């Protein structure tokens, strides 16, 4: 399938214990969807001073559509020192492995994989 219906726990910035995907645009978007297709994956919802908690380089899903069964269409756009790669929409929020930290919450999004 081009697309997969996934619920994303939403967690603290925080509890993270785990606060990137790797030290590559490559590695960090191929880890994500890995962590993605595994049920692996956490989102945490960028607000003033969350990022400057995470790792670089950033992964964001972004709105790719204006909501299919309630899941948001999204896809990946990665961040390194101020250059995306990827273009689409509204940031949902960045995503870190998930490691058996408690969601605060639940984001079903649609991913184009």
């Amino acid at each position: 399938k081009t697309h997969v219906q996934l619920s994303l726990p939403v967690l603290q910035v925080r509890d993270v214990l785990v606060r990137g995907f790797g030290d590559s645009v490559e590695e960090v978007l191929s880890e994500a969807r890995q962590h993605l297709k595994d049920g692996t994956c956490g989102l945490v919802e960028v607000e003033k001073g969350v990022l400057p908690q995470l790792e670089q380089p950033y992964v964001f899903i972004k709105r790719s559509d204006a909501a299919p069964h309630g899941h948001v269409m999204v896809e990946l756009v990665a961040e390194l020192e101020g250059i995306q790669y990827g273009r689409s929409g509204e940031t949902l929020g960045v995503l870190v492995p998930h490691v058996g930290e408690i969601p605060v919450a639940y984001r079903k999004v649609l991913l184009r994989k």
